[PDB]
């Protein structure tokens, strides 16, 4: 698991350039000078708890090596950091804010995301992502999906992606149905090109309502692809069902999202 990962010196990198920040904080586009390609490095903002947690993150990424999962290359220690593949086009969040997207691409993004999530849940034991949102869905130069940010995975803003049972229950056992809910809200974002609950300012009221079955407002049926759109809306609704056990598996989800790409 941790054997094939490489150790990097900062001298191996150059042309450092910030691409995103926050809690994890400081992600940079870097050029590996000897390999002549760009990589991504997420740095720290010191102790042994971070070093072991960062190493855990890398090992989880490595175990899930897949077409729709971001590759990990290894560890820097000049600044302590996770070294991984660079995704030129950046996040789905930015893509949805940029301009209206063609529906064929929207369905492909949904489908590829679902195939990525399915892969994780097919592992033994299942790997739960638990932080799936457009901001963590990265896109390559040809707009194909690779799932990213395994910081919260297990063997403000995030409230919208939180399943209602996580609000109902103090300290519930994390399961596959968590990810399925979050995926529902990803679908909603792809359908609308909006962020969920972006206008409503009362976070607590809207969270309370979510425990009792309140969800983001259903979008209308689009003109270009009204049948596929209806189907996707329906799938979304099943994925955000109040009862976790009624929600589809990603095995079922992928069967349906595949048909949307026809
Ligand atoms: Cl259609």
């Amino acid at each position: 698991a941790l054997g094939l990962l490489r150790t990097f010196d900062a001298g191996e990198f150059a042309g450092w350039e910030k691409v995103g920040s926050g809690g994890f904080g400081q992600v940079y586009k870097v050029r590996h000078v000897h390999w002549k390609t760009w990589l991504a490095i997420k740095c720290s903002p010191v102790d042994d708890r971070e070093r072991m947690e960062l190493l855990e993150e890398a090992k989880k990424m490595e175990m899930a090596k897949f077409r729709y999962i971001l590759p990990v290359y290894g560890i820097c220690q000049e600044p302590v950091g996770l070294v991984m593949e660079y995704m030129e086009t950046g996040s789905l969040e930015k893509l949805l804010a940029s301009e209206p997207l063609p529906w064929d691409l929207r369905f492909r993004i949904v489908h590829e995301t679902a195939v990525g999530m399915n892969f994780l849940h097919c592992m033994s034991p299942p790997l739960l992502h638990l932080n799936l949102k457009p901001a963590n869905i990265l896109l390559d130069a040809h707009y194909h999906v690779k799932i990213s940010d395994f910081g919260l995975a297990k063997c403000f803003g995030t409230i919208a992606y939180l399943p209602p049972e996580r609000i109902r229950e103090k300290s519930r056992l994390f399961d596959t149905k968590h990810d399925v809910y979050s995926f529902a809200i990803v679908i909603w974002g792809v359908l609308t090109q909006k962020k969920p609950f972006a206008d409503e300012k009362n976070i607590l009221h809207i969270m309370m309502k979510v425990v009792k079955g309140h969800r983001p407002e259903l979008p209308p049926i689009c003109r270009p692809r009204p049948r596929a759109c209806a189907s996707l809306i329906g799938l979304m609704q099943r994925c955000w069902h109040a009862d976790p056990q009624v929600r589809p598996t990603f095995q079922e989800i992928t069967s349906e999202t595949e048909d949307l790409c026809e």
